[PDB]
């Protein structure tokens, strides 16, 4: 009782990145606990009691254990469903990943008082892209030409409006080991395809930048860059928006050096960045994490 | 250019509670426009266009086109699943669902501007159980003692606290209805159950509450500050529905729980004790309330259309 924790939410075959923040944050000595969301329900035991005014939450796993109220930073790192054992009943299995599912919900309740990078109900508003395409726009960020619909006679029609330099992109695509099949029976979100010199993925820690340029003029091969500061400027005020501290950017830039805003993945992945270019990404993580 | 339909978010297989508010509405010269979520995307056409700050949204529904600035007040009455399958499909009918839900997600943006009976969010945050009992607690609602809990161990120390007295229910509970209910029928507990090993228990968490001594159970329909109770009785066996009505003091902490909420509609479920204590249970943001304006005559689709147009 008494906060100097630091939860770090991930899975149980997350590496590397989870690791080396951890590593940063005992460098400067203060305590973190790993929960892998995956060992929960078979593994992780979870208590929630509830009397009057008073309530109590602890959580044990790997045989250490926590109460909520030593927690003051949570770090949403990934939150995988519950492996709940090979075999088993079917009729039970359903109820109890649906059940799992709702003990989770209520235990962030009980870590409203800590320091979230970033709260889970702003990441859920921030995967809504097209909500994406209008606070970038707010902020002054340009963003591709798009039409939302299911009328293929439109696409169509705003296909020949673009002059077949048109692109067709999932709402809710296929990243949530691996994974990859094409949806061309359920399009609805087309967009204009921008002249294209670099592509960028723009990593947000706490407005700090950490950029690679794939440069198109875990994926391959990335190249050093800086954003100008007026860019930086448009993040921060998108990411206050949305109420985010992290965040991966993925952005175009044009030939006449335009800053094109395609999406923002909450928790979009960055290793890859820290690995090839060296960037302090788990350091500026850490740093906000006890920043509160 | 004109502000002044109120968008009714429902479902083509939803029939009393739907048609009655919308009657309401047109009986105060208001227009209304039912959309039925599940007829999207097979019927119900979806525009929406985003080009640098400016945006335009659309829907058509039965050979109606709705422009989104026409919308004053959205009544969020059930939010359904696409309906995709004349040619059923596989796993591709469980992506192109996820695809349609975040069209309508967008959409809902959109509307930010009307009067939301309810806001999705405040619905969804509010659908957190164990948040429920909190807020409950902390507006001075009586709550019953709860553990929440996959621990064997301390379901046992529980039901000791409790003095062997006590009930099991399923957070998200399995039945016929979508998002059921709180006391259509649950377990009481006795002590070999507890021992038991845990079974399920250590990978199907429960919850664990005193049992609580009932005279009535109620379904107390809040409606912006306007209460519609009903008491369920039965005479497997044939349940009705009678009258009751709530001390005002119980009405004052059911409005400041519901504000905390940002909510201006939910189905409450309440134990009345012998000793005529009111044990709050939980909320349904989204709960059903046509059985009790039609067997009890209670005008809660004339309460629904008042808090619409009063935005």
């Amino acid at each position: 009782l008494q906060r100097d924790v630091v939860l770090l939410i991930t899975h149980s075959g997350d590496y590397f990145t989870i690791d080396r923040v951890a590593a940063a944050l005992s460098r400067r000595n203060v305590q973190s606990f790993r929960l892998d969301t995956d060992k929960f329900p078979m593994t992780v035991k979870i208590q929630a009691y509830f009397h009057q005014s008073n309530s109590h939450h602890q959580i044990e796993y790997g045989d250490i254990t926590l109460n909520t109220e030593q927690v003051q930073a949570v770090w949403m790192r990934r939150l995988w469903q519950p492996h709940l054992s090979p075999e088993l009943a079917p009729q039970y299995r359903d109820a109890c990943t649906k059940e799992s599912l709702a003990v989770w919900d209520g235990f962030w309740d009980s870590l409203r008082h800590a320091h979230w990078v970033d709260d889970l109900q702003k990441i859920n508003a921030a995967e809504n892209k097209l909500y994406q395409l209008r606070v970038a726009a707010e902020v002054g960020l340009v963003i591709p030409p798009t039409l939302v619909t299911n009328n293929p006679k439109e696409a169509r029609e705003f296909f020949e409006q673009v002059n077949g330099k048109m692109i067709t992109k999932l709402l809710k695509p296929l990243s949530y080991l691996l994974d990859a099949e094409t949806l061309r029976y359920c399009p609805m979100v087309f967009q204009a395809q921008i002249p294209k010199q670099q592509e960028l993925r723009a990593v947000y820690v706490n407005g700090n930048l950490f950029v690679g340029a794939l440069d198109a003029s875990e994926s391959c091969t990335w190249q050093p860059y800086e954003l100008p500061k007026e860019i930086i400027q448009h993040l921060d005020q998108f990411m206050a928006r949305l109420g985010l501290t992290f965040g991966a950017f993925d952005f175009i830039v044009t030939p006449l050096e335009e800053y094109v805003f395609l999406e923002i993945n909450p928790t979009g992945e960055w290793g890859m960045l820290e690995r090839d270019l060296n960037y302090p990404i788990s350091e500026a993580i850490a740093d906000s994490l006890i920043q509160n």
